[PDB]
């Protein structure tokens, strides 16, 4: 019942990634059992709702718009922003912060691997108007025709800050956080499209 999109089938590739010295891989080689082409569609083609699923499933996402499509579209440079509020239970700062969210299509070819970069800015936290959470989602093609992912951050900064090593730890593992909840709506999206016909 999902999008499709060719070639349905290839064998296993393996993107090149140029991890930094400030790098972080949060998940590797983590299966999607669909084509590649149909896990880049549920999380970044035209019909957005899919992700809006994965955003809805972590329980603290409130307030959560539409999802735009990719402008121009889901094309090299194409890129999307969106919002929504995520509560917290902070001993410091405030009980919730809105999430800005962008995202860019860096490199897409279903013969062979996509890149998207996802960038996160949380205002309204201590400090959080001097960094950026930089996510790079690599998709390729994985063993029996499934999908592989691979995940790297970085937290990207523009002026000098008090907690930086706090708040790049909590960066780190606020991401896996938030691939695991997009690894499970993808595998419960795919499960209960195969349970249909």
């Amino acid at each position: 019942t999902l999008p499709k999109m060719e070639p349905s089938s290839h064998a296993p590739t393996e993107p090149d990634i140029q991890k930094d010295k400030d790098d972080s891989i949060i998940r590797e080689n983590e299966n999607i059992p669909a084509p590649l082409g149909t896990v880049v569609q549920l999380l970044f083609g035209s019909n957005t709702e899919y992700m809006q699923k994965v955003i809805t499933r972590d329980k603290n996402n409130v307030n959560v718009e539409t999802i735009p499509k990719f402008t121009p579209s889901l094309v090299e440079g194409g890129s999307r922003h969106y919002e929504y509020t995520k509560k917290l239970n902070n001993s410091i700062g405030p009980k919730q912060t809105k999430c800005l969210l962008t995202e860019s299509i860096e490199h897409m070819d279903i013969n062979n691997y996509v890149l998207v970069t996802q960038t996160t800015k949380t205002p309204d936290v201590p400090s959080g108007s001097n960094f950026a959470v930089e996510s790079k989602i690599f998709l390729f093609w994985g063993q029996h025709d499934t999908t592989n992912m691979t995940v790297i951050t970085k937290i990207n900064w523009t002026s000098k800050s008090f907690l930086k090593g706090a708040i790049e730890k909590g960066s780190v593992e606020g991401q896996k956080v938030s691939v695991d909840y997009m690894l499970s709506e993808l595998r419960d999206i795919i499960s209960r499209a195969k349970s249909k016909k």
